[PDB]
């Protein structure tokens, strides 16, 4: 393998977000070893900074869904945008409707949720990814998680669209506690061409540009870097992670995956918690 894509909540970091001290080990061997390192999240490229640089981690970093792309250094390589017009329907559906939502720019997090709502939909995050877990652990966690974020409070969507300022639509996150408006969102966007419908938690589902997916990025990074898609490897454990184990040459799961990532991967690896990454490092590729 010349290329390893890593997701980050629930394969990277273990239940309590940290980044084990053998995962860390493991992905300098693996840089050291000159095999290019990708983190891939639907989160701002700023969550995963927030989390690497205290370690003094550089990879290479895929966020927003694949919208967006990072080098090791923080160089851009790539802004996949959600049309303008189409950001608006979306935003205004959701807030009408009683989603709570997160939208994902360059800038930062807007949402009108507050502090609550917000540790709601990170809660499902951590729960999704561990339902074994602690719910204890996982709130507390999660709690820590919150204080490092970077969310920007507006009063309506509307906000993001009555303003003379540049504002780029990466990924735009719906949340709900209820089945019923999870399925009716499900439905309302499956069959939308113009854009990429996936979820990264039970109670979440995520929307980008049709260009922008994790499995997509990967493609993007890969033929950049001269890197043939049989020579990289992916490994995830939630639903939005799906498309880069399909477009890499080695889809791997983690041990906590979801059962439908487990049936199309190529191989499994412990869980996130078993420090699952660097098992794969060391004993898969
Ligand atoms: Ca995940």
């Amino acid at each position: 393998m010349k290329l390893i894509a890593i997701d980050l909540d629930g394969t990277l970091l273990n239940s309590k977000h940290q980044v084990s001290l053998e995962n860390e080990n493991a992905l300098r061997q693996a840089q050291r070893d000159g095999i290019e390192v990708v983190v891939s999240t639907g989160r701002a490229h700023f969550d995963v900074m927030s989390i690497f640089e205290p370690l003094g981690i550089k990879t290479w970093v895929i966020s927003a869904n694949g919208a967006v792309i990072h080098d090791p250094e923080g160089r851009l390589y790539h802004h996949e945008t959600i049309d303008k017009k189409r950001a608006y329907d979306i935003l205004s559906w959701l807030e009408s409707e009683n989603y709570y939502y997160e939208v994902f720019t360059g800038s930062a997090i807007y949402t009108p949720q507050n502090g609550r709502e917000l540790l709601d939909v990170e809660l499902d995050r951590f729960r999704s990814a561990n339902p074994e877990a602690d719910l204890s652990v996982l709130k507390q966690a999660a709690e820590v998680q919150y204080s490092q974020s970077g969310f920007a409070y507006i009063n309506s969507f509307q906000e993001l669209f009555e303003a003379d300022e540049p504002i780029d639509f990466y990924n735009i996150l719906g949340f709900s506690f209820f089945k019923e408006k999870l399925e009716a969102g499900w439905k309302r966007y499956e069959h939308a061409e113009d854009l990429t419908l996936v979820s990264s938690a039970e109670h979440n589902f995520e929307l980008s540009s049709r260009k922008a997916s994790k499995g997509q990025a990967l493609k993007r990074l890969a033929k950049q870097l001269n890197i043939p898609l049989e020579e990289t490897a992916a490994v995830g454990d939630s639903l939005n992670d799906k498309s880069m184990l399909e477009a890499a040459g080695k889809g791997v799961a983690m041990g906590n995956a979801r059962e439908d990532i487990k049936s199309i991967a190529d191989a499994v690896t412990l869980t996130n918690d078993e420090h699952g990454v660097a098992h794969m490092m060391k004993h898969l590729l």
